[PDB]
């Protein structure tokens, strides 16, 4: 089967119990709820239909909450009509949010435009459609020299490549969505426009302040500032989502492929889950089959090493959402089956988990059984891309859902684990029940014995 | 200095002496001539303008001719207006070329349409826009049931995924173009829609018959039949072109990307050139910048190991030919400078060449100087992706040109090389003259000594 | 500090409790009893004196019983006088044991002398002093032509190089000596003159019938036939003793060094103990310091990989018993400490035991703690020449004694181990009690969990 | 055939042309001349019969001269009677060369005895037979306390363990022996009792000052002072001789075995010849067959990596010199056929010669042919212990002789070599004539091209 996990953004056409039941059947693993739109009654009902489907069907899934996040936007123009800009003209941005725009001026929502920017910096409007150079800055106006032609519309996003922007890490609306996340008991939170480590902690504080300590934080990297602080941002998050489309607006186009690859590699080396997202199968919002391009992009993303691939509009609003998940599952299976283990890499956990993967492959073990509380143990084996499927045994309900996103992982919640010998017994029974192994197969069993929950130190080889 | 080579299809906007020179300044190495269109006055002019540009400046490049080839196409419709075909409807193809089409029946260009097809096959019209199922075949009619809605127009290509097609290897015009190739001294010949080894052999007989025995044939793989027989085609060809676009229609969408990787890998091991083509940076036909998607696709083909990447419309019929090349060349460098040698893989030529690269690397040699007659020696080294640049000294002007298409090779024509010790003298001098090495650097020099051409047997180390 | 173990033949000057105590202080590990000489009261007394010192001191050791074995010997001469034989003369051996010899004929003790030999064989008398070539065989006589001059004495041993001899596998006296071995509870039994597997099985039967199922058989390979069947013999024994001296008499002198090197390496591979003996430090029978050569021979034995090195007369019938053992311990200490682990060379037991040693080195673990019943698991670790010391915890007292002979092993007997977590608890306490580890050191612990005795499947890393 | 080379000390029973002829047929390669005894006419004549034998048959050998060297010896006793020394007694050595000795005091030949020695140092007389500890030093006498009983005889050697001895670097007679060496054109010189680099330099000055500039210095390591300065001594010398007998008396006995191995390895890494000498097959001075210990001591010296093994009294003054060499050859061979290459270890000669050997083995070439004038080229290849035999082609007659001592090297004198391509021509022809390779076999050819002598930079692979 496939090992790479599929995040599906759920929307009006896919929030029914009947659809979610088939969305999982087709390969969906994590439900994404995009709070950029929708209201608390909408999502809470979507959450309920899934937990209804899971309870009745017996399948497992995770639920991810994604924040709107901070952003800079233009506003309206006179007559609400587009305006055509010409290169070389002088253009001006104003802080005054009460101004209606025109061909010489438009208003912006963030006052720190003047302080953060400096003469020589570039300003990009509407996903980089129109670019401009800042030539002078005065009070409540920002003077620019237009660099390229384009049609400016109303309420368009603005980007400042290579510039340290001083936005708040979260908007006030974000704070309320996060709190709703804690009340619902969500498993993951993906936070938009994370630029620096301080941003990651502020979310962690807020979740800690409302019972979201056991919630894993997924930081979305979207610009060069985030990329520049990526190492620190990874250290502070529980995982990463690579938002390739947005970064493409911020950095040289040929670096994006090497930005995604590095980040995947660094998440792998760190035993932290990674999602590759945006411009995945966009051509399928309207079409029943994807491009040659889209599938190859996805296939290179799995070969880079990502844990998960994410469907956005394709599944929340698309006209062929079920076909999108299904073909994604076909791409993942086809791509996952020709990848090899990565047995390189002094922690005790690292030495033990890496050796167990080599031993699994040295014995053609179809399954590596892992006892985990917080999930680090299943993620330590995953770093080595084992051919074996990882059945992770836990009593912690959150852990089981969160491992739904880790590559190659099959979570199974169990009542209790009393000792090291019990783990081997219980795991042996369950290895047969899971159907992934059979009598006569070898399994490798990883646990921590007489050590804290944070370390993995034991490896044992059993026959089923 | 990039190692990957760029093929550019030259057209009206890029056929000037002044422009071609600016394409070469920008990194162009090979001129492609797409003989689907244009006439002998047009093509002969491009060849002359290049040789004028080459003659005056001293830069060197290659000339590749790309054939139209055999094909199956629809014909004209009533009133020359589009007709909408509906899923479930019955549609029919006819052999009678004087029949006007309609919503229920159209004429085809291939008379063997009925005999080649069988009950159950899929028929695709206009690059897969509309697909149909064959339901019956009788005489001069082909009966089908339409599977998807779309407008069938005039002059639309026909594709038979998973179906073995029995067309001829050359059209009468193909025969006339190749002879013009022989007459003009083309360096390469690209052969479209290669399905079997016999297709390549037919071309070789043709080319040998007009004094172009030394002209390299690069087989373009364009359907599922070619892919099944790829191994035999490579043996008979001099190289391969991966046509990702055309294969995208003939084979399941999740297989295409691995067909590229597989096909490229075998070209490397065989010491035969491989080009990745079609759907490179198409969007630059209209836009002055590529998408993030394209540049990741292109560069990942370089990481696969491709020798050369090809521009089609971007440089033939496009608005931004210089911008297309430059971003291509910048992608080649950004990608090439992070790729490593591949020093695995009982022959003499290989053992010496693999040893020469490993020695050069262990001694921080910037350069491998190679004495070659037909270039087989330069292409044996290239297999291992050496960090060091290859200075290929030859007395055969065709080889000097043909070796411009291979990755990392800087060819140099010489008056003579009388002996092995003579080669070391001259090769050391020319290494310094090129500016690619400097006094004191280590250079590694590979030649055949006291053996006929085609074998490389000697490897030597000098300080400049 | 040393890892190689020292076997000592104990004799009149070293059988007192006061000596045994100082021999262990000097490095002795195993006592050997040469049943070639002595009677049941002497050997039984040595066993008692050692076990008294063990009881008083708390030190541990093993008891090895070495058999006389079968043999072919000359017999009595006229007047008990030496006779001089001359090269070229005819000499005759007779089966008639009532014939008194002289310079033309002597009797032998083995009735099969006439049948086993053939015309052309070599006959060697008195440790190779005198050689003869068989020229004819008639009735009860073997006729020979003497090849070199020498003095034939009374009761001289005979060697028949390259001849398959039909002697019994055990002497009638041997049968009783082994029964005494069982009665006393010896740990090892070394069996002389093993030629074929059938010999080893007869010994195993004999031990079974008197309660010696737990006694390990150590087969002494002493002739060409022993060597030819070495595998068949090794498969059935629990170990090997290399009889260097006799091998010099049976096989070309250039092969003996390569018989030894093999036997050690194949014993290493089989997880079965190997002892190197004979011609070790003979010169210390009379002198207080060994040869330059002797010390070099002894050290190359340890480097080949032998588990233990053995002293004979040096410690049994000699003037400097403690000085010899002491210098032996100095050679072992000095030699062992520059030897390296061997991390090469399907089964489960092997995969884990090689991984535990590879884990131990990557973590600088000074000790590898093993729970073992029958000693196999502790011996499976040693196969890889671990830098670390092996602390083998067992409840089988015979195993605890027998494991004193395997290189690098420290036995410690315990009451019980009820489970895998219990094993880790106690092992950490007992690791520190031994003084071989300290707070902060890492230990690796090898066990069998939920499998029967004979398989090793679990390895675990703890910090003390 | 064997690769290890044999040095033989030649004497009266082994100086006849007929016997030298039989010594070479049996495997003798280098003649040793021990200037401890004999006079210039005797040594000059042995030199003559060899160069006569070489010329007549065409078989080849080299000539080595061994110095007596400086030394400390006791002198004569009263009535020339042995005196019995007892443990604990006071004994005294005197500088006065006019004193006749007795049981309480004897004279020594070295004036610096009092100044070099110190209270607490050990004094050893007659192969370490009697040892004494200095208790006081006054005027020209050194007082001692004897440690063991023993009989002191006349004219006995003295050894001072761990003491920096300030004798001259050469004895006065040695200077004349070297001058005699320069006259005869000996190829090698063994210089005894080398303690420091300055010692080797005094010899080098002396040899050059009399025209022996191309004579190689083989420094004899015999005491602790040399060992501490070994690195410089090898660096300053042309090769090393391991004199195990002398070391056995000067340093702890368990260190001797590692002193041999270390020096053999370091000479290997330096591309400098190493001879292992003393206590090789001594038992054959009196016996026609060697000991198992001796057969193993030598065979382990070859496995250690020695270029040469040396016979002393065995071949100079013993009863079975011819049998000794033959069995020495049988051991060398039996061992030589089981050794493997050692292909580790960024200099140009190193990179190229190591690459040729792996390629030689990757193609099963039975021969590597090397072009050398100063011999460095063959000794760089030999270092990696190639299976292929090194056919070393040279124009320097001395070089051809000096390479007779180097392991696995077959020297060949040739008229001239006019080019690199000439070497390939001639080398292919001579490879076939030599009988070591045949038509269809691969040969690997190593030469230096367009560089000064001392550098090897070219490797070429040819079919015969």
């Amino acid at each position: 089967m496939k090992k790479t996990k599929i995040v599906c953004t759920i929307g009006p056409k896919t929030e029914s119990e009947e659809m979610l039941a088939k969305m999982l059947d087709a390969g969906m693993n994590v439900m994404r709820l995009n709070f950029s739109h929708g209201d608390y009654a909408e999502h809470g009902q979507r959450i309920q239909n899934l937990r209804n489907v899971m309870s009745k069907t017996g399948k497992t899934a995770a639920i991810l909450l994604d924040t709107k996040g901070p952003e800079i936007r233009t506003m309206k123009l006179e007559g609400g009509n587009d305006v055509s800009l010409k290169a070389g003209q002088t253009f001006t941005f104003t802080t005054d949010k009460s101004v209606i725009g025109n061909s010489e001026m438009v208003a912006v929502t963030y006052e720190g435009f003047t302080t953060d920017l400096s003469v020589g910096n570039t300003v990009l409007v509407d996903n980089g459609l129109i670019g401009m150079e800042v030539t002078a800055i005065e009070g409540n106006k920002v003077i620019c020299k237009v660099l390229n032609n384009g049609d400016l519309g109303e309420n368009k996003g603005v980007n400042l490549p290579g510039v340290s922007i001083a936005l708040p890490a979260l908007a006030e609306k974000d704070k309320q969505d996060l709190i709703f996340g804690c009340e619902q008991g969500v498993d993951f939170v993906a936070a938009s426009f994370i630029r620096k480590r301080s941003d990651v902690i502020e979310i962690r504080e807020h979740l800690k302040a409302h019972g979201g300590e056991n919630i894993h934080i997924i930081s979305k990297i979207e610009n060069q500032e985030g990329l520049n602080n990526f190492d620190e941002i990874l250290e502070a998050s529980d995982g990463i989502m690579v938002a390739r489309g947005d970064l493409g607006v911020e950095i040289p186009v040929e670096e994006v492929i090497f930005a995604q690859k590095m980040m995947i590699e660094k998440c792998i080396r760190a035993r932290k889950v990674v999602i590759t997202a945006t411009q995945m199968l966009d051509s399928m919002i309207k079409n029943p089959r994807p491009t040659r391009a889209e599938a190859g992009d996805v296939a290179n993303a799995i070969l880079d090493g990502t844990d998960a691939v994410m469907l956005s509009g394709e599944s929340a609003k698309g006209k062929y959402p079920l076909e999108a998940v299904s073909i994604m599952a076909t791409i993942c299976e086809r791509t996952d089956r020709v990848m090899n283990s990565r047995l390189e890499f002094l922690r005790i956990t690292e030495a033990v988990c890496r050796g167990a993967v080599e031993t699994a492959e040295k014995l053609d073990a179809p399954l590596i059984v892992v006892a985990t509380q917080g999930g680090k143990s299943a993620r330590a084996v995953r770093k080595y891309f084992p051919d074996a499927t990882i059945l992770a045994l836990t009593t912690n309900e959150k852990t089981a859902h969160q491992l739904v996103l880790s590559k190659g992982v099959v979570p199974q919640l169990v009542k209790e684990i009393t000792s090291t010998d019990d783990f081997y017994r219980l795991g042996k029974e369950l290895a047969l029940q899971s159907g992934l192994a059979h009598k006569g197969d070898v399994v490798v069993m990883v646990s921590g014995a007489l050590v804290p929950s944070g370390t993995t130190n034991t490896a044992s080889v059993h026959v089923l």
